[PDB]
């Protein structure tokens, strides 16, 4: 069984990475484009991207570590850490030439890392709608005039004994409901029947876990990328971020241009932070573009 | 029945105010001073200060509305409309002379407007443990380089779809003894008894609902307070603040100073938020003293 369906043309499959099971889904021809997701989500929310991005690429999309299908790390869930998993992934399929990292949410966080210590091995770049870990975060409020704030959960969510699991165990549906419609500007996109299908993947017990203790590392990750960051990124580099209730706007790429020498960036009007959904056409245009401006199959 | 035990000589009884039952705790003689508790607690926190100041005063100290026993508000929960029942209860007490008040935590919230409003009916005035609703709260930080921050629970209380009240019932104990001690930096006198007590109360589910429409109405409190604060407080003031994990440390004072024209302050040295359990002696003795500086008996 699946926990999501996979499109047509492609394969669902897993390969151990230092002794851990990693689900991914894959298809296409040519040079590798590798998808990773982000919080409260999987491999799914790239599937409306993955068969127009096959037409040109391979197209690789797992699930993080303890997500969707895939085993928890077996090392941790810092940043530095959980980036070697993918980066090994990715090199199983494209061993001999570089490919290109499209990232959302705390997908940022979990290849930051393999990025900026494995230059030679990234094509181009893609990210979207979260922080790189560092002390920029620490200036986001903790609530607002309009009510709460854009980052609140973060704290929830690193919080110790086990609070957020606790609360939200039995409340999973729920939940989820509340934190993609309070970060969206299109909610609409997001049926009740998808928000099912989400709700039921990080329910599992050490999938609820995981989520969270990818938050439990956050400062952590944040003072390892304290030292990564003496080293800026090199290659071509696309930022996306919503310009609507509760997207990034304009932070995204102002960040990025501290970490890139080549960036160019878009804000998205009219969506929030969840983009494959919300705006769907107008990322995957986007994306497609900017990675096709590099090799592929034609 | 009583959720918290009275301390001796001390009677628990209720006042009807505006329609709403209060319940509220009163020994003494002398001056009245009103206690003012805050999120999480109710008149108990204040049980071991209560009865060294009714050697002096009569002292009352009230369940805000819809905490501990007392109904909750009929208008609704924003601090100026909190602010008229705690005013109008006071005055039933001390119809003809003012009274001392002493607040911790939302305490402030639901009565820095009949302060500020009613200064005469003010003698004396001690604030502890958060901020007076103003422009300040949207700068305090979601996340900190330690970890969870001091009040990310504002977002997560005042959030729609009574997100809170839905992952906390059933949760209400281990969700309020994970609450204290985050903000304690003397965790131990947080026993599981005495969480056992405070978490009964504010399980009751029209207690744990109106905990947090207190959050839900705080941004109307800032805008309340924006055109309240334009006339600063004239009477004595002290502010306390602990200096400790969890506490509010040199803000407390800070803040005041722009409200207050005569203010005095303390950070107390390894003392969280909750300063009346976590620093009963020296919080106790600091406010023993400046409220004697007034008439007491």
């Amino acid at each position: 069984a699946e926990e999501f369906p996979v499109p047509n043309g492609f394969e669902s499959a897993y390969r151990e990475v230092d002794g851990v099971k990693l689900h991914y889904v894959k298809g296409g021809q040519g040079p590798l484009v590798m998808l990773v997701h982000g919080f409260g989500q999987t491999w799914y929310e790239w599937h409306q991207l993955m068969p127009e991005l096959a037409k040109r690429f391979t197209v690789i999309a797992p699930d993080l570590p303890g997500l969707g299908q895939s085993e928890p790390p077996k090392t941790g869930y810092s940043g530095e850490q959980v980036a070697v998993y993918l980066h090994k992934l990715a090199r199983q399929f494209s061993p001999d030439r570089p490919f290109d990292l499209v990232a959302h949410s705390i997908g940022i966080w979990n290849t930051y890392p393999m990025v900026v210590k494995n230059q030679a091995d990234i094509a181009r770049l893609v990210y979207m709608e979260a922080p790189i870990p560092d002390a920029r975060i620490y200036r986001f409020p903790a609530f607002t005039a309009q009510g709460e704030s854009l980052v609140w959960h973060f704290s929830f969510f690193a919080a110790d004994d086990r609070l957020a699991e606790t609360l939200i165990a039995g409340k999973e549906r729920f939940f989820l409901e509340h934190f993609i419609k309070s970060h969206a500007s299109n909610t609409e996109v997001f049926s009740e029947r998808l928000l099912d299908l989400y709700a039921r993947s990080y329910a599992k017990p050490h999938s609820l876990n995981a989520s969270f203790e990818y938050y439990r590392a956050l400062n952590e990750s944040v003072r390892q990328n304290a030292e990564l960051a003496k080293t800026r990124l090199q290659m071509p580099t696309m930022t996306l971020a919503g310009g609507g209730h509760g997207g990034m706007g304009t932070f995204q790429l102002e960040q990025m241009k501290a970490y890139a020498e080549d960036v160019e960036g878009h804000v998205l009007p009219g969506c929030g932070h969840w983009l494959p959904e919300e705006c769907a056409a107008p990322m995957n245009r986007l994306v497609i573009d900017f990675l096709s401006r590099g090799r592929h199959h034609h």
